[PDB]
């Protein structure tokens, strides 16, 4: 019941989409060609 | 306490979704080969 409530969704969305952003901006700055 | 709230959250999911799709779509339409 915790784990599927909009409250922790939200949380971990927001959590995952930091790390996804700071990664992806790692890769585009480190291009090659 | 304001940092956490829902609200916030979205919003700033919202903000880096919209960023991070944009630098997506610049690193897929420029492709070296």
């Amino acid at each position: 019941r915790f784990n599927s409530s909009n409250d922790e969704r939200i949380r971990v969305t927001s959590e995952r989409v930091e790390n996804m952003s700071m990664r992806l901006e790692e890769v585009n700055e480190r291009e090659h060609s």
